[PDB]
């Protein structure tokens, strides 16, 4: 029984570097909620493992040209990873690629911007040019806005397609430090914005949740491992661990 | 510019009888988040008020036979109120009725039971007969399922409406204190979820937000004080005073 | 401008007596497809009325021995009423001796029977004659088939009129709850049967339909009103609010 | 028992390619309600097969020239197919050259346009000349209308045939895409209607049913299996299976 190689994305506080005077190694040079929900896998299910940042970056989304996915969605599909262990959005599009396990965390796209401010909602937002808002690239955020067929939504996907270079960041730490220097909007998930808005006092979440959803492990189709992970992610939720986890890295 | 009457209802942590050993007399008798938020209307508006309790105590529904509205929405539309300073969901159905305000707090329906079982989402019980769930009668949430044409809420309300009168409660309170003393989860809204389980720690919110909503100060449809109570709520907004009282409610 | 006298007959979805938990008057006694219909013409065509149910009970067919009308069709001939705003189905021979306004809905006759059983058309039940068949007394479909040439309809008109009296009934619902109690088909219009066999599982549909035709308001020959009432028709099946009532009171 | 070969045609939600990330192979690589009956036949039935789609891509109709004909009913004829599993319409004139099941589906030819018009009957599209119409050319509709001895219906075939390059379709989607973006009404058959509407809301039936016709299965003439195939089709109906079927690909 090999160790199995999880990919992984950078994001906190479910995935950070280990910070320590001593030199680290293998396993303890993260940590984070998805890193302490990994453990507890390995443990409840044994086995060992590796952990790898997702080579390109990104969480996650389909070409528009040629429709080939990338992110942790395409190491899964390639199958450069058994298990994919990071706050992986549970979506439809993605489940026709991969599968998941049932939701660890249940959160909902909104919006992330300075208080002090008129902007009120997603509307408040769509019904104005001068302030710019956006996503991280690649996500299910983004996903979520280039598939909806709501007006408001619709018109914002237009918005950041048509300035997609300059609205779209290359991550969302990259979009909440610019919401912090510019006059810009930042479209993410609750439970990050939670998060952020918990150390940055001059920041605040706008309006409520536009979609929910969850987060899940991710597993290539078919993979044996996917049943025993909702096992192991449905015990910890029933004890209340994953509760414990979350207040642990959120306070 | 005689006093306004101000339909509202009892539910911690919005609206409750202050407690004192001396007797307290008219707008010092109530107290809570939405009790503070009808001060700051009076101030910033120029109005005196007195608060009255809505009679039926109830919400607000449509009755299937003759299609005559209950609670606070029907106080609204007879002008037995000027206002409805309350924990009142702004909803479609209501709209058509009654107008309100932009919303002052945002929400959604999402379900009370005890911590430790294997009941993680409204799928669950939905799939399943033992365990009882229900809502409070004439409000918005049990509204949300008797016209939800989603699958999973359509069969809940099948069996909600098959045992109303032993699922459907006559308060929310009523229907948390039946989370602790027998088999029943309750469908209610976030927000207060969020109150209840902070002061209970053997009960816990099930899976996330079933929908998207806000709380909203209700007015005669055509009143005048509509629009200005918005400009207020807005302004309470910006300055991070509804947050402020949000924290000192919710603690 | 005296108020209309408007003849109508008792049929669900389309005329119902309201139930309420108090008294009810005037137009306010009834409710249905039909009464929606009536209102709107109203208003738009700006008349008041008293709705008379058809005294006789009956739709309107011609006497086999004298030739004399009855039903709504005859009280229209005697100016007993102004319109007949009914599931009236315009028919040639009903065109001769009344008019009818543009159709309101389509529909064609179709069989109504038990499911689970053989029977899968009007051939399976014409070629037997152990289940026996019928069709409301005096309406447009036993007239169908009195008057078919097609071999098949002609001898099934053969085997209703040598039982006349055991298998024409005195109302559709007659009919139905017959279908339900003992062994016997039910020949009645298509857009009944889509509301019978909704409410009741153990009931379907028997092929396709046998004809095609539809329901007018009926007027006394040579009425002022006729033209108007189409007019009226078209604009309310333009404007979408006649799918809009057929799905209100069809579901 | 080799494997039976089975032609049908692309036609949702009766036949279609079946979407997945992973390679489908054989009888999987399509679905659809006729893919549904075809697979309950072979398991009745006893045998295995080989879904093939028409190669000219047509129903079928008879060439005016040399009187051959095309489509499914060609392949029949020709011994190049064993079953034809689509939504086939069971005619007199096919009746003449293949054998067809007893029928699986009832339905009848309608009008699919565009709403909000004054147009509501095939009368009122045969009385201009301004808005074009037409059906899927060599298929039942196009042969109902070029046969039809009725006043209307043979005007329309004037008027379709006299611009037959124009207003005569490819495929049925063809069709419907010309309806809504052109001045166009679609002459088809009102179970697929029912589909295209249900999903288009700006698209809706005209009238009511122009004629009665249904689906059945073809087999080529003198086929051993049409008469196992009716006893098949005959016994999902009496289950109310056919009917679970429709329900299924129509939700
Ligand atoms: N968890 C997201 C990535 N991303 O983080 C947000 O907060 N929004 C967003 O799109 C994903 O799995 O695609
Ligand atoms: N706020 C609700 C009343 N009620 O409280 C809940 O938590 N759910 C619910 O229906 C309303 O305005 O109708
Ligand atoms: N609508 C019919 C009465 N009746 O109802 C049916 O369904 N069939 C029938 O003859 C009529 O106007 O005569
Ligand atoms: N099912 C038809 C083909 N076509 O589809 C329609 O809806 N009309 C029509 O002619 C056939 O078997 O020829
Ligand atoms: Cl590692
Ligand atoms: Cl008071
Ligand atoms: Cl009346
Ligand atoms: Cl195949």
């Amino acid at each position: 029984n090999r160790s199995l190689i999880v990919t992984t994305i950078l994001e906190e506080p479910y995935v950070l570097f280990k910070k320590s005077d001593k030199p680290l190694y293998g396993n303890d040079r993260f940590e984070g909620y998805c890193i302490d929900l990994l453990r507890e896998l390995s443990t409840i299910l044994g086995f060992t493992y590796e952990i790898r940042l997702v080579e390109d970056g990104k969480y996650g989304a389909q070409d528009d040209v040629n429709g080939q996915w990338n992110g942790m969605v395409r190491e899964l599909i390639d199958h450069k990873a058994d298990l994919a262990v990071a706050p992986l959005a549970i979506t439809y599009v993605r489940e026709k690629v991969i599968d998941f396990s049932k939701p660890f965390m249940t959160l909902g796209i909104s919006i992330l911007y300075r208080k002090g401010t008129p902007i009120d909602s997603a509307d408040d937002l769509a019904k104005q040019t001068k302030i710019e808002y956006g996503a991280v690239e690649d996500g299910a955020t983004m996903t979520f806005f280039k598939k909806s067929k709501i007006s408001t939504y619709d018109k914002m996907w237009a918005f950041m397609s048509s300035r997609r270079q300059s609205v779209l960041v290359k991550s969302n730490e990259e979009g909440i430090q610019r919401v912090l220097t510019s006059d810009y909007a930042f479209l993410m998930e609750s439970t990050t914005i939670e998060f952020v808005t918990q150390r940055n006092c001059n920041l605040t979440q706008i309006g409520g949740l536009i979609d929910s959803k969850g987060y899940g492990v991710g597993t290539p189709m078919g993979s044996p491992y996917r049943d025993k992970i909702t096992i192991a992610i449905l015990q910890l939720q029933e004890e209340g661990k994953l509760h414990m986890m979350k207040e642990k890295w959120w306070r």
